[PDB]
RNA sequence: UUUUUAA
């Protein structure tokens, strides 16, 4: 295609030969690093070979039709890119198990090569037309299993041809901070019906209504991002509200912004300390770019216990992070086993796969994973870890284990075996005077209501 | 059993 950079911004025009996607165009990385006036994003170009070729050589997709900000191009440039890739990656990866055989011992080996019409899986891997698709879609022979079931990395790849490629002028207000700090409160206590709210996160969509309905009496209906770009926003929006933000990419959210054209503003909440987007090949993210047109930081929880608040302060918050909860009870380290969930209890782990023998284990009981539960508020936490290894996800800077700790406004076990390197900070939190005053949190929650709506 | 997430 054609690449021009009109001062100061950079615009792509798509001819009628080139592999476009809606409104992106569909690039080989070396057809970017050729070109010199791609250079602002041939870091990007780069780190999709290196997790590709050598884990063509992947695609580099890119905003075109519009003249765009270099800064936004390359957000643009790197979210709708590394959706590609994923779906890309995905199928490659279903493609060698069907035609190579799976890699033993594997979850490859979960997979079953089966006849579409002997299936009753839903959705269903296709090796003829090398996708994910409906049942009804496929014929013959094709691949199912857990990455098939349902296949996201395909609803996502098809939102592409929705998404937009300019973004969209209009104030950016970010209110950021601590776990527990009041951001979601803001956005229930603001929102009307002419508004929409988004969230990173799907349990905190269920949050966000059912509190409003029950704190303010008013019928709302909060969205996913992904619900959103995935479908679209079809009636006028005053104030969009994006609760969760930092689970997204810059980039998304510049296109959920294009895609919802609120009149008035938007209102980012999140934590970047909390869990962010994953990408599953690992990619080296270059541009997740702040795009605020305010920032606001709170530091101040209300949730937090304060054995909890000493924890994560210390790790993830330079020691900035203070509760105004009283709650100081020991935290229940339990590894012989000695304790039972109490009803009200969320049951938590950070393992996907373990979540399947606690639901039977704790049957009527809430249990999810850390990452799915990540906004969401619990009188206790029961956490169960099946497994003491060097796994990522229960390192010490994990922001899984950081979501985890604060759900609870009060009681938390932690169900694991003897050995597990958390339980000494579990058992003796760093010290220090984590406790603030509701009133030194009122006049920080004012600072930001003043600006908010200011 | 390495984490988001559509209808
Ligand atoms: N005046 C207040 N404003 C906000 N939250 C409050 C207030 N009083 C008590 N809380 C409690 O503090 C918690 C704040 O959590 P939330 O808004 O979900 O935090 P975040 O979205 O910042 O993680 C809620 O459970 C709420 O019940
Ligand atoms: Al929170
Ligand atoms: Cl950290
Ligand atoms: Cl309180
Ligand atoms: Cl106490
Ligand atoms: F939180
Ligand atoms: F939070
Ligand atoms: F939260
Ligand atoms: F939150
Ligand atoms: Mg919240």
């Amino acid at each position: 295609g054609i690449i021009e950079t009109p001062r100061g911004a950079i615009k792509v025009t798509a001819q009628p030969t080139d592999h476009v996607v809606g409104e992106y165009l569909v690039l080989s990385p070396q057809t970017v690093l050729r070109s010199q006036k791609l250079s602002l994003i041939h870091a990007l170009a780069e780190q999709v070979k290196t997790c590709t070729h050598n884990g063509y050589d992947g695609r580099v997709l890119v905003p075109s039709g519009y003249a765009i900000s270099p800064e936004d191009f390359q957000s643009l440039s790197e979210s709708a890119t590394m959706v590609y890739n994923e779906r890309e990656f995905v199928n490659r990866k279903l493609h060698h198990i069907a035609m190579h055989g799976p890699a033993l011992n594997t979850d490859e080996e979960s997979y079953e090569l089966v006849r579409a019409e002997r299936t009753e899986h839903e959705y269903v891997y296709d090796v003829d037309q090398r996708r994910c698709c409906k049942k009804e879609e496929a014929a013959g022979l094709v691949l199912v299993g857990d990455l098939t079931n349902p296949p996201y990395h395909e609803f996502a790849y098809e939102g592409l041809k929705i998404r937009p490629a300019c973004p969209y002028k209009i104030a950016v207000i970010g209110v950021f901070g601590v776990p527990g700090s009041g951001k979601s409160a803001i956005i229930k206590n603001l929102v009307t019906r002419q508004d929409l709210v988004t969230s990173g996160k799907k349990e905190n969509c269920q949050e966000i209504t059912t509190d409003v309905m029950r704190q303010r009496g008013l019928e709302i209906s909060a969205r996913t991002v992904d619900s959103l770009l995935l479908n679209g926003c079809n009636r006028p929006v005053d104030v969009l509200y994006v609760d969760e933000a930092f689970a997204c990419h810059s980039g998304t959210l510049l296109a959920l912004i294009a895609l919802v054209r609120p009149r008035q503003k938007v209102v980012l909440c999140g934590d970047p300390k909390q869990c962010g987007f994953f990408n599953m090949m690992q990619m080296k993210v270059n541009y997740n770019h702040n795009i605020c047109t305010q920032v606001y930081h709170k530091s101040i929880s209300r949730r937090c216990t304060l054995p909890v608040t000493a924890i994560v302060s210390s790790l993830h918050y330079e020691g900035k992070m203070r509760t105004t909860n009283e709650y100081n009870k020991p935290i229940v380290v339990d590894t012989t086993g000695s304790t039972k969930p109490d009803p009200g209890d969320l049951v938590l782990t950070c393992f996907r796969g373990w979540v399947k023998q606690l639901q039977i284990d704790y049957r009527g009981y809430e249990v999810m994973t850390a990452a799915a539960s990540q906004g969401l508020t619990r009188k206790g936490v029961y956490a169960v870890r099946q497994k003491v290894n060097e796994n990522p996800l229960y390192a010490s800077t994990s922001e899984h284990v950081n979501v985890l700790l604060t759900r609870t406004e009060g009681k938390l076990v932690w169900k694991t075996l003897s050995g597990d390197p958390w339980i000494k900070t579990l058992q003796n939190p760093p010290k220090g005077n984590f406790k603030a005053t509701i009133k030194e949190w009122e006049v920080e929650h004012a600072s930001i209501m003043a600006g908010i709506c200011s």
